[PDB]
């Protein structure tokens, strides 16, 4: 049982492992496309000797954090241990090697999407975005008098074929991702992949359509088994007008009973309607998970809320150093110190705070971060909060 | 069709209407208990002439708002229009008369629980607390190393019969309600009612048990049809230790597969476990709705976040006046003015902001509050936020 | 945390624990009836100091084993640990004390019904009877030409009220239990309890009826929610004629679509019909679990199959001694020895073999009993098998 | 309405009938492969005159029976009567002609799989193997300390593509089928067919994977609609080590909640786990049905249990002769006699006894075999039992 970077000859074994480990497996053609995001030395495999019985890798991503700052980010993915080699320390060994390479390469953060919520905390990852499914019974849906885009004229939204307006989607998404915490750059190959999924498949998913506004788009399709359900796979809007107009069009799908979307907890949709309850929350789950690789680089790179007044504290991360943390004027300074700690937390907890999705007060109530000063808790809550609500870009 | 305060002779007709209008109807014995909370002139009825075809009333309540301030509150309830007299203006007439009496009596706010989410906005009520159902599959539940109350000794929690520890529940609840926004005083008659429901009913609900800690309690029962589901009807905890200890005991119910509770969005339970996902959000809905009766009294009575620096603005409520609003040092001053408005919103929107459950930014994104200054939005968001998370006390 | 025999004052605390631990809890009236089967010193409780946080007990039973031999048997029941005191060693301590008392009192075996199948193996109990649910769609059911009781005359079976024929049921059951491995003596109090359950309950179970034959009876009722399903709670027959006649009557319930029964794997019912498939096995589970307390007394008391020729071996029970085992003429001799073992197994495995429900070959294939001689396996299989098929009497 | 052997021109009509009669119909390409197992004169068709309105055939198979003896066996299949020609005596005529040809060709037994359980008894077929579906919730599955293949080193099992290891599967299966009662030789064309089904189908079944051990294999795939269910289509193991190791690998499929398999009643899997209940029996049904064509050849060819001592009896088969049956030293002699019968049974009953899956005692209790000597029943039970448990090879 050796651990090393795969050669070209290892990839068929890796795809075999992948097909057996991941039900949503993408097939070799698209796997080869995603592979273009894996840097040299971004992958590890474990061979039995010999066949491949373990693999893991990371992709080079760009993540937006509060203050519209974009960070290089290592996106862990394609992680798998053969069913024949469980409980043998392979995951711990693969993760440790990848984390070493990630740290040494200069990434301040790593990130992933969790197949199960209980595997990742122990490797320093905390859930940092929250996914909310809303299902709207559109038969009862009426817009509020206050809602935009219901004056007296033409509509700004068009129903179009996705593949014919790639450039407009790209441009809209690029603007979105640069101003929203959780935003990710979507490279060319992933647009290739996205638009390929837009076509109908024999005995599979149905054709996808798009609603296009100058400042937003929605991609959707009818559910394959429930023909009265439309699933919005992606809705991206830069203005409130674009967001309302797109939802006016979606609610105008008179063949459907229900419209569903995976969105975020601060989606304004429910307040667009006269009956807020019509937008039922049918599902709630963690989205992006974050491991802060370098505490001072990550804390200093992020912008903070201007409303809170300047304050200073000392933060210990359990096996990640102790720092003097000074926050004021929306910026932070984070320097080494051996002074007594005022706040302690494990490294994963810091990831959960980092994009503003969880409150320090709430984590304190679970004793996941310790302090003997509630004024400091209030200050951290306020400082780490995000003006623009945190969202989840796309799964990887 | 006349409108007036009911006499003693009207109550049987009112109970008839109630039995036909409300499936969860409580029967005459308990209705007579709840009636002790209705002040003189707190009820209206509409007679056909003659029988009672419409009714509405309010109860005298005490509501805790941020800053641990307790306000007299008119709790609307028992509202019903006969199926034979729909679409005849009865509700609008009954609500207008009750609101007049409520305003003239000196209540700064009114409140209610909504049978449907689309009836109430037009009468000035906005949803102000959010209910979250969590369902935990307790077979996989493991507590985090960091979680309190897992040292090495005895347990502080006891399993007891509710009716034998009334005084300890009362005292714990009283402490809870005074420090939590959304807290309501629970008078003696409602404790009588609560403990009566704790007994098993033939072909109805099962016996209720309690878990009692010096600083908290949980009341629960096995679901009547799903015998592997325990439903926590009420969990009230004053310290984080009490909250964790109670959940350790609940997860020790080894006969059950699932534990469910109606709680709030900031419940720390998910962070107590090693796998946060095990606490599934199975339901989400509006709780308490608020109508601000007197804007300056309500805005001045509430405490505000100290973290935000002093600022001044002008707020127009659509048919509720225009005010110079100055907020600093956690307090607000709110005085009449005819200066140009910087923020406009309908009255229900203000209720939704009032206990800190919804962000002004989010309501702005739906154009439910208008302003041309995003710095002001950030300031309102921060000022109106609640240090202690907002919760829902009990249904009325 | 002390461990001792309960006093009269402890029983209310015990019933409180029971009501919270067991959903099928029987109420204090019937609990007091079952208590008459608990000998002096047959119960233990664990107090916190003080309230009762753990309990366990055994009942004095009489179990029939192959060869129609009746053994004194300690039937463990009413075992519970408070949810507040889990993972504290209470069960292990209560079980050890009860087992000591059981052994010292002279019981050769103990027995129980398992709330969960994974708790009991480690205390020396193995599953020894198998429960099979059959559901017959009686609309298609036709009896084979060969089946008894379809000649040309009157019927021998009568439809009767259970409470009016107690004596005939008692006598039939007594004959049954003495000739069937797994049979248990049913004392007077348990007949009192059984016939009380036969009456309808408001918002509960429906009235029970009986089909009575001189050599058998069936007790049944319509399912409370599925009104096309009749549930046979108990069918006891001494002759094949009685068994067939009772099933002819059950299939004549023309209001029902389905008849279901919890029976055993060798129930001949499927072979009574022209279409064997109509008797669907809808459920399968372990019934009685056995812990052999005294290996030589238990092995010597049981009868063995005459068909296998005399043989001798050496059996080690993992922490239960090593014995020279000689079997011939349907009897066994089992004496101490230090000669090398030919067969090893844990104590629970021996319980699983003891009533003939599991084959030694099958347990060997799972390596739950070790030997390096397959001829010996064949010999054990044959010797331990039961002429009369093993059945499960009643739950306790 | 004539009955005769089909010509080449009849086969399209036969495939038309097949497509309309069998939902699981295999298509013409694979039907032509299975056709290579049909001997000359192994098929009959009924023409209306003219189109084909009835068909039936048999295939040349090799069946293993207790004592590891392999018998030529006529496997009935592809039997169908047009919906337009029901209740016209076609089946009875086709079966009688095929049975004549089968008998005259020298087959001692015929066999089939039943589309419905009530059609076949009257033509002399009795169910002779039992299929058991086990569904394991693998999230709770833990192996017993006693279970093999959990030492401290590498794994002997590999995850592989089925099509790349055909030869190893063939060799393992060949060993299996020769030592297990119910085993069938699988010719080349059926391996061609099996491996073709291993590939994914568009809007059909998913890709199949294999777990390969030197002495066993498992073939499995994720269920097409329930993506948390893995279905083991075939598991074949020659040693207990191979069987345990394969199940260790299957339970290591961490993406799945449940693993299911169609197996036999003596599968040791449940005893491999600490909680035997985790292996739920979700389905139970008859497998292979047998018609004994020649009673003395079949009874003399089979091996019998050595443990029972020599005995002699007289057996009448209802329309199949009367024989002096002498059994001793694991062999039987079966000769003609006119002496009085001690045991009578229909021919189908004998098929049900023949592979040891049903006990003579059980069939006697249903009066499906008559005798006035219970000692003889015990002797038959013991003699006809199979050392190696009876299994079902593959459907045909
Ligand atoms: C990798 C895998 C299938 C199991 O791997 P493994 O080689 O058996 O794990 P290792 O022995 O290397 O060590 C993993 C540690 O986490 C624990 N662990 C691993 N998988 C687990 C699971 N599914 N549930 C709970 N705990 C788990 C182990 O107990 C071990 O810690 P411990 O020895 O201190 O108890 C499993 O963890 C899995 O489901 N995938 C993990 C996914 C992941 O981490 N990242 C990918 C998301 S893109
Ligand atoms: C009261 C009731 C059953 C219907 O009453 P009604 O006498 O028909 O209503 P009125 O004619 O007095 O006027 C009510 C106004 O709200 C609207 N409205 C009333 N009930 C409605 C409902 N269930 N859904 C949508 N709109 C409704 C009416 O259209 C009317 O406004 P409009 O005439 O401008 O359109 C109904 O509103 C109901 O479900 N209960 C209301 C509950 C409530 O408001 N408070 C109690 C919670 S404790
Ligand atoms: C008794 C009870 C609720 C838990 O008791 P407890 O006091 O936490 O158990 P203890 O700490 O005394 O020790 C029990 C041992 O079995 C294990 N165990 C106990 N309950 C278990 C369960 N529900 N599942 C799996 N393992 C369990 C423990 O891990 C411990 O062994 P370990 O420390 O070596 O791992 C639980 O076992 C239960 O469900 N009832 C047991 C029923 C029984 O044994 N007999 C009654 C049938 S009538
Ligand atoms: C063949 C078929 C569809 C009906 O055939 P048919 O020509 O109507 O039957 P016949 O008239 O030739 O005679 C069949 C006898 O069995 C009975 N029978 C036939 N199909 C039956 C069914 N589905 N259910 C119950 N009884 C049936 C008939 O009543 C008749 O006996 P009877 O006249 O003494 O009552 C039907 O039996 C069927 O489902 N397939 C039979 C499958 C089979 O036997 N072997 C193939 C398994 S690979
Ligand atoms: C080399 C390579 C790298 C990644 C991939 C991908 O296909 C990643 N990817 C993308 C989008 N997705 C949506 C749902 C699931 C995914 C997967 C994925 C796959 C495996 C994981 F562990 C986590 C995520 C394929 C090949
Ligand atoms: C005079 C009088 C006043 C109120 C009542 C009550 O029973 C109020 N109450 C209390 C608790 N609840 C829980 C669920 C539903 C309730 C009801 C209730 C009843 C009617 C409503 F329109 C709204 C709420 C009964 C009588
Ligand atoms: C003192 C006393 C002793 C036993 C009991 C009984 O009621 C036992 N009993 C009987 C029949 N049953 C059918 C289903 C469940 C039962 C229970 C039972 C109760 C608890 C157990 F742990 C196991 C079984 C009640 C009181
Ligand atoms: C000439 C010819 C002979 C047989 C066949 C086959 O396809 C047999 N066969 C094989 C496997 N199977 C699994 C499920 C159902 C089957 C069928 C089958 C088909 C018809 C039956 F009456 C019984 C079985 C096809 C053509
Ligand atoms: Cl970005
Ligand atoms: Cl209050
Ligand atoms: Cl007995
Ligand atoms: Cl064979």
């Amino acid at each position: 049982v050796t651990l090393c970077s795969p050669t070209e000859d290892d990839w068929p074994g890796m795809f075999l492992l992948a097909a057996a480990s991941f039900t949503d497996f993408i097939g070799p053609e698209s796997a080869t496309a995603w592979r273009t995001l894996v840097p040299t030395d971004g992958a590890v495999v474990v061979r039995d000797g010999s066949e491949v019985v373990g693999m893991a890798l990371y992709m080079d991503l760009r993540l937006t954090v509060p203050g519209e700052v974009v960070l290089p980010t290592a996106g862990l993915s394609f992680v798998a241990v053969a069913p024949t080699h469980r409980r043998r320390g392979l995951l711990r060994a693969m993760c440790a090697e990848l984390h070493r390479r990630i740290a040494d390469s200069g990434y301040p953060v790593a990130a992933l999407h969790a197949s199960e919520g209980g595997i990742y905390g122990r490797f320093g990852y905390g859930p940092a975005t929250t996914l909310h499914e809303l299902t709207v019974d559109r038969r009862f849906a009426r817009f509020h008098a206050d809602a935009p885009g219901g004056g007296l004229g033409g509509s700004s939204v068009r129903l179009v074929r996705p593949t014919e307006h790639r450039g407009e989607f790209e441009a809209i998404y690029e603007r979105w991702r640069q101003q929203v915490p959780g935003g990710l750059l979507r490279p060319q190959v992933l647009w290739d992949e996205l638009l390929a999924e837009a076509k109908a498949a024999p005995g599979g998913d149905r054709e996808s359509f798009a609603l296009l506004h100058p400042d937003g788009y929605a991609l959707y399709r009818v559910d394959r088994t429930d023909l009265k359900l439309a699933r919005v796979s992606e809705l991206r809007a830069v203005t409130a007008d674009a967001h309302c107009a797109l939802w006016r069009a979606l609610i105008g799908l008179d063949s459907m009973e229900r419209i569903s979307i995976i969105t975020h907890p601060q989606d304004p949709l429910p307040h667009l309607l006269t009956d807020t309850r019509l937008a039922r929350t049918t599902w709630r789950q963690d989205g992006l998970w974050l491991r802060i690789m370098n505490v001072p680089a990550a804390l200093e790179a992020r912008g903070y809320a201007h409303e809170v007044g300047e304050f200073s504290t000392v933060l210990e991360v359990s096996d990640g150093g102790r720092f003097a943390l000074k926050i004021g004027d929306g910026r932070a300074r984070c320097t080494p110190t051996d002074a007594a700690a005022e706040i302690e937390m494990d490294r994963d907890v810091l990831g959960s705070l980092y994009l503003g999705a969880h409150r320090a007060s709430t984590l304190a109530a679970a004793n996941r971060l310790r302090t003997k000063d509630s004024q400091l808790l209030r200050r951290l809550d306020a400082a780490f909060a995000s003006d623009v609500p945190v969202q989840t870009a796309f799964e990887f």
